[PDB]
């Protein structure tokens, strides 16, 4: 896009969904994913183990911690809308997609 790097990410539901989680608001780490299913709506969905998650279900992580996020994407919708910054080189990279929403 031109605002930024939302990588919007809705993978088929209900859970599970077969792509996992790590890091945290809490243990001062972004929500990445572990590990992604070979051949699923997981891999399929064009995951990767290491995008940021910036958002879960449409709403930004900003005071979910990991324990949260497990209630959060638990109790997603028929699809879970997960927002990546798209970032590959996220590792000492001084921005990264914003992507604000209005409340």
């Amino acid at each position: 896009g031109s605002s930024g790097s939302s990588g919007n990410v809705v993978l088929p539901g209900p859970a599970p969904w077969g792509f996992r989680l790590s890091g945290g608001i809490d243990f001062n780490q972004p929500l990445v994913i572990t590990r992604i299913t070979p051949g699923s709506k997981a891999a399929a969905a064009n995951l990767c183990p290491g995008d940021v998650i910036l958002a879960i279900d449409g709403f930004g992580t900003e005071s979910m911690t990991h324990a949260d996020a497990q209630d959060r994407i638990k109790a997603a919708s028929y699809q879970l809308c997960l927002k990546i910054d798209r970032a590959e080189t996220r590792l000492w990279s001084p921005q990264v997609s914003s992507g604000p929403s209005s409340g």
